[PDB]
C-alpha cells in the first residue's frame, strides 16, 4: 500500500524533504540501445519512465529548482557523458528529460529549469524520462555507465550558503548491441 505522514506528527523539515531511498539510492533500466539506430544527433530512443521520489516531506513547501550536475560531454555538455572508459561507447550521451522530453542540462545553475508545487508529507512524484542521446554517429558497441546527482535546491530562505543536498547518485546501466 501507499501510506505517509501528512499534518500529523513526526515530520522532517517543512522547507525541503529527506529524498526516499528509492530515488537517492537506486539504478535506471535504460535497456539495450542499439549502435545501429544512433546514425545521426536527431536520434532518440524510446524514453524509458524515471521519477525521483520525494518522501517523507515536512508540512510546509512551495516548490523546489532541480540541479542535476555531471561529467558533462564534450558534444553538447546539455548530455551527461558516459564513464569514459575504452568499454563504454562512444557519441552516445544519457539523454535525462522531464516529462515534457526537454533536454535539461548538467552544470546550468539551479535558474535554467524548475519544479513543480510539492504536496506536503507524500511520495511527491513528478514524472521524468531516462535514455540515450546520439551526439555523433560512431556506432562502436560498448556498455552504459554514467554518474550524476539531482540537487533539489529547495525553496528555503537560503540564510546558509547553498551546497549539494545530497550525493543522490543517479547510475543508470544499459548496452550499445553491436546490431
Amino acid at each position: 500500500m501507499a501510506d505517509s505522514t501528512i499534518t500529523i506528527r513526526g515530520y522532517v523539515r517543512d522547507n525541503g524533504c529527506s529524498v526516499a531511498a528509492e530515488s537517492t539510492n537506486f539504478t535506471v533500466d535504460l535497456m539495450e540501445n542499439a549502435a545501429k539506430q544512433f546514425n545521426n544527433i536527431g536520434a532518440t530512443t524510446p524514453v524509458v519512465p524515471f521519477r525521483i521520489l520525494l518522501s517523507p516531506c515536512g508540512n510546509a513547501v512551495s516548490a523546489v529548482k532541480v540541479g542535476f550536475t555531471g561529467v558533462a560531454d564534450s558534444h553538447n555538455a546539455n548530455l551527461l557523458a558516459l564513464e569514459n572508459t575504452v568499454s563504454a561507447a562512444s557519441g552516445l550521451g544519457i539523454q535525462l528529460l522531464n516529462e515534457q522530453q526537454n533536454q535539461i542540462p548538467l552544470n546550468a545553475p539551479s535558474s535554467a529549469l524548475s519544479w513543480t508545487t510539492l504536496t506536503p508529507g507524500k511520495p511527491n512524484t513528478l514524472n521524468f524520462y531516462a535514455r540515450l542521446m546520439a551526439t555523433q554517429v560512431p556506432v562502436t558497441a560498448g556498455h552504459i555507465n554514467a554518474t550524476a546527482t539531482f540537487t533539489l535546491e529547495y525553496q528555503d530562505n537560503h540564510h546558509h550558503h547553498h551546497h549539494k543536498q545530497a550525493d543522490s547518485t543517479i547510475t543508470i546501466r544499459g548496452y550499445v548491441r553491436d546490431n
